[PDB]
């Protein structure tokens, strides 16, 4: 049976011309071949047996909503910029010169946001319109509302649901219920922990599919609490800044509880970050920094965020400032509506090793990505006007607080193809001409991101993206097109590859030079041979790393699990005595089970 | 642009022949026309506010998964019974002689079940395999697991999630938390009501799409509690039956709380039923019956279930009540319903009743063969590892019926010339009553033969037919023109809005409910309001005496823009005017403007 999809004549002509030029195999690699045949797709899915039937109904329509989104983006770009520019983008997306993230969602909903819970506390759940819900009056109903909000928001967006001020609002309800005698003192710590447990297990127990929503928590230091909440009041009229020491103590209690709970059961969410202010050789909140250094000795389960100023966060709750990162540590009231990534190894292959030629091609392709992002933003505005995205109508997601993102991947592999990498006793490194080359690539992307605000009327950022699927897909398309000239099976997501032996001093130096050029849109893994021998050792090393200008980092760890999910180190579980079956490590910046995750890439 | 869907040659040929015979309009009416064009469907969806983007991703693939399910059911019928039979079933589904329920899910997952919570209390959530969960130790974590269970089960099935023994298990956690000093004796009622509030609001606040899952609660009388749980024990070793009076008291407390909560905010779920044993003119638990009668006076929000025996629930041919609205017995369900269009057969017969009865018997025999094929496909999916509620002992396949549905009994009779009107109002003729007797007796003869033919048990239901009642009438008008004068077909023995006298309605239900073993509902519109409890209770007894098995009374409930429930034109809470009304249309209370 042949079934019709109704496209304009010009788009049919383009798709036919591209099939002529590249062949059916190119379409098959991009997800637009036999995946569109519902019968073949279904009979393959049911025979692959972990997965249950709820996954089928989510996956079956993804090729069809991708095809729709690519058509709608072509239509809009043709209207804004002309037919030639539109045709150029569709060709670049199908052949792999660029990568459109969340492509099955791209003409329908936005990427991510880091939320404040103030509207939830004051107004309840106003975005659910079939019933009127009253604002919470006690701790149990506050916790219920937080869970419902996370689940709602994860089906109105493709990426992370961030909650950096969670502990600020939880403290209010703890104190209220204590003063009222709802919670007796002799039961206060029991009560707090039982709510920690309900929230945490809910965020790791998937109802549909086999994966939970992606969530983030942040430990806010005393400087951050004070700068963000100056002037603001709780619903009882008291000043939030009058309660800083109680908020700090509730944050410390959660971090201690979760470190103990991992022996009983290992889990991924929420992803943990600590945000610290550091200047001229010292931490401005030294008590919090020493605390995080102490608790991390067990599992290294928390990522370090370091900043030298709180100016950007003072004014959060026209050019946009504030940190945006897809792993964790995005500032309160900041997000991104869409990411589109440039394939850097492709440009290396096209240039023949001529660096001036490389920089010309790069500048043109970044200009193309800006016009595609502008068109996607116009489509999101349409959806808001059509009544389809209530998080925007109700003041939770804010469009004027979201960037358009220019992504990068394969920096190392690109330099390697150009002839600009080497090795010595201290491991893999860039040549002297290589460090200059990377300087020039990032400075050039930055120039164009800045010009965009005056060109298009909104703000652009740059990220070295996690690239969970793109790192594999881009390398495969390049090998299809260029053969043995492209010798890598996967591209890298850090300045030096995750599993390279590069001296710690060189690694730290490189992140010191280049994190600032992407305004904190990256992460560094520190390669420590042997575990830390003492607390003071660890702390001296943290201070060294911060001194050199690294903005976001985490220490290496390899955590074992048994078949019943207990976490430990070594080959035999100390709880039940069974052998290890897998291990948890950071592959794209957060702790995951490695065999399953690597299969999923 | 054209996209290929890869079918066997014989199915391709069949679909081409049916398009030639009936034309593209018949395919459009069945959902297999321009609904399959992704671009048209998307641009139509987005320009229509109640719905949001989460609805789009659920609706876009339904035409495609229906087309796949129709093909797979054809393949399995061909394997089991030959190509002629498989071809006949497809023609009947496309042209409206039959109606396959939940058609977009029919080769992927099953319809419904009424669960016990024993395995949840004893094992936690083992059907979620990516993390290991421990059984609940306290009331708050028990409430959490019940919510998570309902949401998980609603995405592994198409129809209702029933929880008839909820209060038996909630009581154990109340008792344990009292014994362990978690909550003092004097703050007990406040603690209980906080948990009623969390559970109830979660079951009325949709996360994906704009509708919550369909859920049911049952008030079990003292007879039912004693018979179901004889010899059974709680996790602490004590006998369930030593606590009958505590369970009854906790059930009464919920029924009182939810009646008061409607003024604060009106909502639908869970749908409420009370199950009572009644024999030789008397309720055998009179205390509970009088309580239900008393509490119903305000909103008439509970449906009455009447039975004469507890033998079936006391424990290969399956016995136990199955109903799509509410009151399905503990550990009973259905894997699929396929409904017969009775007005079609009236139109095909030309008014000859022996011809009608011959066509009917053949069409029911075809429905049995299609149900048997669906069941074989469900067994395949269980062995592929796709349906974990069966592996984990929550859904049980030998406790599910295959269901033969009916709709349009009255309109069928009208077209045949067997209805009239007199001083009593609209009614069946004498010959018409005997005709309905014969139609129901024929269907039941074939339902009983199927056990020996196929090795599993069949039931009958007069279904709610929310969408089928409209689409089947439309298809018949397309094929027969002015000979089919009705805009919609009926889901009760006489139409709800007809002028029939109430004694007539009650008489028909008293005759015919027993023939479909309780798979029906009688609901009566109240004019004024009851003046006293005693008159209400005598009416309830009168209806029970006549043999009616499931019934309710209908009031007209007003709501304002802020959501408060009341009677009349102006709100006693906030002073604003009425903007809509809640009423019982197919068995459960819904906002009337939206039901459209
Ligand atoms: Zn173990
Ligand atoms: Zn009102």
């Amino acid at each position: 049976m042949k079934v019709q999809y109704s496209f304009e004549r010009e788009f049919e002509e383009l798709m036919s011309d591209l099939l002529s030029k590249y062949g059916y195999e190119m379409f098959q690699m991009d997800g637009l071949g036999d995946q569109l045949d519902v019968v073949k797709f279904t009979e393959d899915f049911v025979r692959r047996g972990v997965t249950n039937i709820s996954t089928y109904f989510i996956e079956i329509s993804k090729p069809h909503t991708y095809l729709y989104s690519l058509y709608r983006i072509w239509q809009k770009m043709k209207e804004m910029f002309g037919k030639g520019v539109a045709d150029e983008f569709v060709e670049a997306q199908i052949n792999g010169a660029v990568y459109l993230h969340d492509r099955h969602h791209a003409a329908l909903m936005p990427y991510c946001f880091a939320y404040t819970l103030k509207p939830i506390v004051e107004k309840g759940l106003p975005f659910i319109k079939t019933i009127k819900s009253e604002p919470a009056k006690h701790l149990s109903t506050f916790i219920q509302h937080v869970i419902q909000f996370v689940m709602f928001a994860s089906n109105q967006s493709s990426g992370a649901v961030g909650l950096p001020d969670f502990f600020v609002w939880m403290w209010y309800f703890v104190k209220k219920d204590l003063k009222e005698g709802i919670i007796p003192r002799d039961k206060l710590d029991w009560y707090i922990e039982q709510h920690f447990q309900i929230l945490t297990y809910s965020l790791n127990q998937p109802i549909r599919t086999t994966q939970s929503p992606y969530t983030n928590f942040t430990y806010l230091d005393r400087n951050y609490i004070k700068a963000i909440f100056e002037g603001e009041r709780y619903p009882d009229g008291s000043l939030i800044t009058d309660h800083v020491e109680d908020i700090i103590a509730l944050q410390k209690h959660y971090w201690e509880w979760v470190s103990r709970e991992r022996e009983r059961q290992m889990f991924t969410f929420p992803v943990l970050t600590a945000s610290l202010l550091y200047k001229d050789g010292k931490f401005l909140d030294e008590d919090s920094a020493r605390f995080i250094n102490k608790i991390n000795m067990k599992w290294q389960d928390t990522n370090w965020y370091i900043s030298d100023s709180i100016d950007a966060v003072a004014s959060c709750c026209e050019k946009l400032k504030g940190r945006m990162n897809s792993i964790g540590g995005s500032d309160l009231n900041i997000g991104s509506f869409k990411v589109i990534t440039v394939n850097l190894p492709r440009i290396a292959l096209e240039s023949g090793g001529d660096r001036e030629k490389y920089l010309q091609i790069l500048r043109h392709r970044v200009q193309l990505i800006k016009k595609a992002l502008a068109a996607v933003r116009e489509i999101i505005k349409e959806r808001i006007s059509e009544g389809l995205l209530p998080l925007y109508e109700n003041g939770l997601m804010l469009l004027n607080r979201q960037y358009g993102t220019i992504g990068v991947t394969g920096v190392w592999e690109s330099a390697s193809i150009m002839g600009l990498t080497t090795e010595d006793i201290d491991g893999l490194k860039y040549t002297e001409e290589g460090e200059v080359f990377v300087d020039n690539v990032l400075d050039t992307i930055r120039e164009e991101a800045e010009k965009g605000y005056h060109e298009y009327g909104f703000t652009f950022n740059i990220e070295q993206v996690p690239a969970e699927k793109a790192a594999v897909t881009l390398a495969q398309k390049d090998r299809f097109l260029f053969g043995e000239k492209q010798p890598f099976e996967i591209y890298s997501n850090q300045w030096v590859p995750l599993m390279a032996n590069t001296d710690v001093l060189n690694r730290i130096r490189y992140s010191g030079k280049w994190d600032k050029k992407v305004s904190g849109g990256a992460i560094l893994h520190i390669n420590l041979g042997e575990s830390f021998k003492t607390e003071e050792e660890s702390f001296n090393m943290v201070k060294m790393i911060a001194d050199m200008g690294v903005m976001y980092f985490a220490f290496n760890t390899k955590i074992s699990v048994c078949e019943d999910g207990h976490a430990f180190y070594g080959e035999r579980c100390p709880v039940c005595g069974k052998a290890k079956v897998d291990e948890y490590m950071r592959i794209v910046g957060y702790l995951v089970p490695v065999s399953a995750f690597n299969k999923e890439r």
